[PDB]
């Protein structure tokens, strides 16, 4: 129920091998680890969590967008791009968090379907 | 060759029922409808030509975003959207247009990939 | 009332010299030259017209992104990029469209105010 | 040496009376407040700090987007935007955080000169 795409707008290509981490805030306040993974190569990161363990929540979707644009060779403005965001609130649906990258800028969107 | 897709931002959600033309630059300056169609309940835009009929030329793809919005019952800024580029001038490529609406703004991309 | 402001992702920086083009739609559908110029080095391009001349009607904006990356050294995906709309009397009488280019990419929104 | 703006896609608007919380990271990698405020009416949030407090640095701008479009009684996505990048001397002087609202997306930039 929860997949990240992540497309390079400077190469017009998925970003590929871009680290993410995904954090859920706890009864404390504090972001406890997730899950996390890598893009592939078609810039999609699916398998962080299945539907029993998705539940309700605050959760923190960090893209790791610095490491992938010093290997291009661009030194980037961010450190990296965060995606915060209360889940599963009225009953389980399925997230996809997209962001297109540029090294000044990016751009996030959801789309949240109801199975 | 050709794939659009038209994602909501106002939503979260697919942009269904979009219109879209395609044409095609002729030898005169003129453009030449090419293809045209709607998108799908994914948003998703699939079929609109084949790797034979999609040779070199400029193209332009046009959303017709102003359709989509006052059906939602939002008078919004823009006509449409138009996506203008030169394809497979290298060769054979496989092109994605992807489109980001809100009612006064949208955010487009590419992705290309070589077969 | 028309200002247009590009702004460059690559570079975080205003998008300098990139020429730009307004178009208004015509009686017979074509788009009539109403006025042009290059952004300033604020990325900026004001002066294009008078409340008087920006009668309501359909406007294109085309703004020359392909010179813009050529000139960088850069290799684009667009030919341009394209802004249409209406101008509408009822609406607030202000207009800032403004473009945010990448290679491949570009966001554009309009700011209308009173 | 810092300005943060904020626009509004569905209105076509700048988005107004949004906060805004700055904050500093500390040596033991916690977040440190470091400045605040509200967008103006025209969206932009200047004065935040001054040329002599933004030392090089990692700072994080916080942009309360789920309450701006909770009083236009719109429900969000986001709990909140957040951009964090680092301050460096050797660039030029002057940033510009900008963020474009929708319900259930932003673009973020910055603009960065001398
Ligand atoms: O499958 C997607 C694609 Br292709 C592009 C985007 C996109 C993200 C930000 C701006 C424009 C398009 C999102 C998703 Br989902
Ligand atoms: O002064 C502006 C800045 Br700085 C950024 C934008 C902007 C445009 C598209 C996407 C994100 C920000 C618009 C304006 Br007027």
């Amino acid at each position: 129920p929860l997949m990240v795409k992540v497309l390079d707008a400077v190469r017009g290509s998925p970003a590929i091998n871009v680290a993410v981490h995904v954090f859920r805030k706890a009864a404390d306040d504090t972001w406890e680890p997730f899950a996390s993974g890598k893009t592939s190569e078609s810039g999609e990161l699916h398998g962080l969590t299945t539907e029993e363990e998705f539940v309700e929540g605050i959760y923190k979707v960090e893209i790791d967008t610095k490491s992938y644009w010093k290997a291009l060779g661009i030194s980037p403005f961010h450190e990296h791009a965060e995606v915060v965001f209360t889940a599963n609130d009225s009953g389980p649906r399925r997230y996809t968090i997209a962001a297109l990258l540029s090294p000044y800028s990016y751009s996030t969107t959801a789309v949240v379907t109801n199975p």
